[PDB]
């Protein structure tokens, strides 16, 4: 079926299934086992994760998946992104073999590590001090940065960059994940939400909400969401707003409230994200400076 390319065919017989990790618009993702990813090591296992097409899919979500793999082989590896590992293409299913992310995306690694509420009584000398420091705020905000400006010097846009889309490694690593996808940008419902609550309509650019217009410019304005999303510890944002009064406000040029416990720093660069005109918006470039400058500060 599909072409045999050696550079990146992995044998399937060294992958072992193991729990499904979730699911996409194409497709499902699958943890697993797999052997002597490595050649150099041939016996030695490592944990993987694996894309494959769910019980029936059509031709068009077997041509999403490849497409997919094509990117991934293209972009490149990179610190701050989910990485191509190998393939599947040969005698079986096609399987497209990522990096596994041990502690998940970076919305629920910060709604999961909030600090300590009022309820709770003071056990020992740390009572009041949450898992989350700023300086590791700023940290995740400059790796989710720097990983972006990688994927725009490989011309790759993103186009659905939030939180959610962010992956957190065993050392907090974060890694950009499903960059590479077709999104289906002609046929969005923009009032879907999904069963996690999320509205992908509050993270979409104005040019690429009302034209249909995506840049790296685009994905910058993105990033100013997941900012908000990073200082409210994973907070959704424009709260309590539908989609319906979201289009509006957006045409009246509303932006969100500065959040609690965020510096004039950072929602400056916020501001900055989410100017109207995609120019006038920080490249990534500008913003990985930007925010390595506050924690180089901070990082005593
Ligand atoms: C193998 C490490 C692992 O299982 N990590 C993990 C545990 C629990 C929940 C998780 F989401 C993960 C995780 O991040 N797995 C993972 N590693 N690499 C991935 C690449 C893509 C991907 O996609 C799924 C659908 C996903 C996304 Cl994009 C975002 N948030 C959750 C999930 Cl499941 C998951 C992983």
């Amino acid at each position: 079926d599909l072409p045999l390319d050696p550079l990146w065919e992995f044998p399937r017989d060294r992958l072992v299934l193991g729990k499904p990790l979730g699911e996409g618009a194409f497709g499902q993702v699958v943890r697993a086992e797999a052997f002597g990813m490595d050649p150099a090591r041939p016996d030695q296992a490592s944990t993987v994760a694996v894309k494959m097409l769910k019980d029936n899919a059509s031709d068009k979500d077997l041509a999403d998946l490849v497409s997919e793999m094509e990117v991934m082989k293209l972009i490149g590896r990179h610190k701050n992104i989910i990485n191509l590992l190998g393939v599947c293409t040969q005698e079986g299913p096609l399987y497209v073999i990522v990096e596994c992310a041990a502690k998940g995306n970076l919305r629920e690694f910060l709604r999961a590590r909030r600090p300590p509420g009022p309820d709770l009584s003071p056990d020992g000398p740390r009572s009041s001090e949450g898992p989350l420091s700023f300086p590791v705020l700023v940290s995740c905000a400059y790796q989710v940065a720097r990983g972006m400006q990688y994927l725009e010097s490989r011309k790759c846009i993103h186009r659905d960059l939030a939180a959610r889309n962010v992956l957190v490694t065993e050392d907090n690593v974060m890694k950009i994940a499903d960059f590479g996808l077709a999104r289906g940008v002609h046929h969005i419902d923009y009032y879907k939400k999904t069963s996690n609550g999320r509205l992908p309509v509050k993270w979409m650019a104005p040019e690429a909400l009302f034209d249909e217009v995506y840049t790296h410019q685009s994905d910058v304005w993105s990033f100013g969401i997941l900012l908000w999303e990073i200082f409210t510890l994973g907070g959704s944002p424009y709260p309590g707003i539908p989609v319906e009064e979201l289009f509006s406000l957006l045409r009246e040029g509303h932006r969100m409230d500065r959040p609690p416990h965020c510096p004039p720093e950072l929602y400056g660069l916020m501001r900055e994200c989410w100017h109207a005109a995609p120019s006038q918006r920080p490249t990534f470039k500008q913003l990985v400076e930007a925010l390595d400058k506050v924690l180089l500060a901070v990082s005593e």
